[PDB]
């Protein structure tokens, strides 16, 4: 019995390891990893796998290099293409914490220019490879070559300075990584290196830089439709 894995998960979210996946598209599924709060819930964070023909493309690690290292078995024994790949969408440990387990697969890393300096400070590595926006916010090609169905968007500071996103090109989905909460969120979580300022303008310019995106994916919420967007931003305002 060998069913690919896209009939495979037509039974539902998969367990696998520490990890869940699950596919939101044929090919495109959302990895899920958790950093364990003592006494409290796991932290759950979300990424993205693109089977983009021959090869795999990442959008964000894991919380750890370990957990990074999960993501990589799953690809194998999955999709079992190797890994071109991956864009990190900031300097936080739930997004860059895993980039040695990265690096070591001989993975080609990409970050906004900014989280590539903020990274060693906190301890965590930096990208092989630096994003630099246009003013208007779409990343200057010259700086993403190759990337295939991957279309990077700064949409301003919000939940952090760097933060980034990330629209899926031939499919219904964009990539909100910690900017964007589900419309049903009574928080934006951890806003401790939020620009509160600007954070709903950065949350709506991501909605506008993705007209046609009506499946919205999220770090710290499941996916969710476009009503995410202006709930978020009405979260933000005035904060
Ligand atoms: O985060
Ligand atoms: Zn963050
Ligand atoms: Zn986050």
């Amino acid at each position: 019995i060998r069913p690919t894995i896209g009939q495979q998960m037509e039974t539902g979210d998969q367990r696998f390891g520490d990890l869940v996946f699950r596919q939101l598209a044929p090919n495109v599924w959302q990895h899920t990893s958790y950093l364990d709060m003592p006494g409290f819930g796991a932290v759950a964070s979300n990424g993205l796998i693109v089977r983009d023909g021959g090869r795999v493309l990442v959008v964000d690690t894991a919380w750890t290099d370990d957990q990074t290292a999960q993501i990589l078995n799953w690809i194998k024994q999955e999709i079992n293409l190797p890994v071109a790949l991956a864009v990190v969408t900031h300097a936080h440990q739930d997004k860059m914490g895993g980039m040695d387990a990265l690096h070591a697969a001989g993975i080609a890393t990409y970050a906004n220019a900014l989280s590539n300096q903020l990274a060693p400070q906190e301890g965590m590595v930096a990208a092989q490879h630096s994003l630099t926006f246009a003013a208007n916010g779409w990343v200057e090609p010259a700086t993403a070559p190759n990337f295939g169905p991957l279309k990077v968007f700064y949409p301003g500071p919000g939940h952090t300075s760097d933060n980034i996103t990330v629209g899926i090109d031939g499919t219904d989905i964009a990539f909100g990584g910690c900017l964007i909460k589900d419309s049903k969120a009574k928080s934006l979580g951890n806003l401790g290196d939020a620009d509160t300022e600007h954070y709903a303008a950065s949350a709506r310019a991501f909605g506008a830089a993705f007209p046609k995106a009506s499946m919205i994916v999220m770090s710290h919420s499941a996916p969710d439709s476009r009503a995410a967007i202006t709930h978020t931003a009405r979260m933000a305002d005035k904060l």
